[PDB]
């Protein structure tokens, strides 16, 4: 049989074909712009379970591949042991100008859990242990010179997904809650070191944060931007920053997060934003009137008074610091008093 491709540059996928003539198909996972996401059985390691990430036929998305290849090997040396919850890569071959990477097979992304449970929030304990976890893998890339730069509920995965389903205890409905809330890191393409050279513009909008938006240069502290905004819509089950542009998205930090500090405005370039030292913005415009009536500060998003949830909201509050200096760092937010929450088991990685 032929190989085909969609008029996207997609393969055209059929259970029961091999691949390298190795890998069978035996199910579709997912899809997206960069191509699609299929389980299949590793017939050379004894029938394992694996993810194929098979990306389109077309020239830059095969470049970006690369890359993402490339990036992958590196921190595979770094960690060979695989200790620090990162989805690493254990093949990856050139089908037919189709780049395909395999991995382990998990469970469903945290974005997709949160979408198939109808948007409700996962409990705090729940948040607490996966906080736990993103700290840990991120703060091991951070110490080894990278930044991730495009973390978002939809590249952190559950080991396994499987899942209860309970009936809300003060709502008219039933909830789905995760049996095990063990989750991997994944999606490095855009994963960058130290040395190397940095775009002006990086992140998933709704995970940007200011530093980037205002042109100022990026680092690690990008990434603990985005863990606060992931935070927070783990346990509110909505996005922290609905926002499709930048003048926008500052007024929404403004009303979130407090006043953008005066040392970052004087050295922007982006003066556009700014009259006589504050945000300039339309306040009747469509634009306007959703921030007005929508974007109300921090504190207010909090769903008890108890002390776990009050540190929950300290931590975060840290973590979408305006100054990416001042900015915690993730080796400072593991030792957050919201973390003598965890169990045990949560704590020595025994999920
Ligand atoms: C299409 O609508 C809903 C389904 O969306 C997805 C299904 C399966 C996914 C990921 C899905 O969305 C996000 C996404 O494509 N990326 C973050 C890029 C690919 C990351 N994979 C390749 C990482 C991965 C490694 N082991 C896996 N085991 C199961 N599923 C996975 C992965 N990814």
């Amino acid at each position: 049989r032929s190989v085909e491709d969609d008029k996207e540059g997609h393969l055209v996928c059929r259970i029961g074909d091999w691949l390298q003539e190795r890998y069978e198909i035996v199910g579709n996972l997912g899809e997206g712009t960069f191509g699609k996401v299929v389980e299949c059985l590793d017939h050379a390691r004894g029938k394992s379970q694996v993810a194929l990430k098979i990306i389109r036929n077309v020239g830059k998305y095969r470049e970006a591949a690369r890359l993402e290849i490339n990036v992958l090997k590196k921190i595979k040396e770094k960690d060979k042991e695989n200790k620090f919850l990162c989805v690493l890569m254990s093949d990856w071959f050139n089908f037919h100008g189709h780049m395909c990477i395999a991995f382990e097979l998990l469970g469903k992304n945290t974005f997709e859990f949160l979408k198939e449970n109808n948007f409700q929030p996962y409990p705090l304990p729940h948040v607490r242990h996966m906080a736990y976890q993103l700290c840990h893998a991120l703060r091991f890339l951070h110490e080894n010179q990278l930044t991730h730069t495009d973390l978002k509920p939809e590249n952190i995965l559950f080991v396994n997904s499987e899942f209860e389903t309970l009936y809300n205890e003060h709502k008219s409905c039933e909830e789905k809650s995760v049996k095990n809330t063990s989750i991997r890191v994944a999606d490095f393409g855009s994963a960058t070191f130290d040395h190397e050279h940095h775009t002006t513009i990086v992140a998933t909008r709704h995970y940007r944060p200011p530093e980037v938006i205002l042109e100022l240069g990026w680092a690690q502290p990008c990434d603990v931007w985005s863990i606060g905004c992931i935070l927070f819509e783990y346990y509110r089950g909505f996005t922290l920053f609905q926002t499709h542009e930048n003048r926008e998205h500052l007024v929404m930090m403004e009303k979130i997060l407090g006043p953008i500090p005066s040392h970052m405005i004087h050295r922007t370039r982006k003066q556009k934003y700014f009259y006589k030292g504050g945000l300039v913005w339309d306040e009747n415009s469509s634009d306007g009137r959703y921030v007005k009536e929508n974007c109300k500060p921090l504190k207010s998003y909090m769903l008890q008074d108890s002390l776990e949830h009050v540190q929950l909201f300290d931590l975060m509050r840290r973590m979408l610091e305006f100054d990416p200096a001042q900015r915690i760092t993730l080796a400072e937010a593991l030792l957050h008093p919201f973390f003598a929450g965890l169990t045990p088991e949560e704590r020595s990685f025994h999920t």
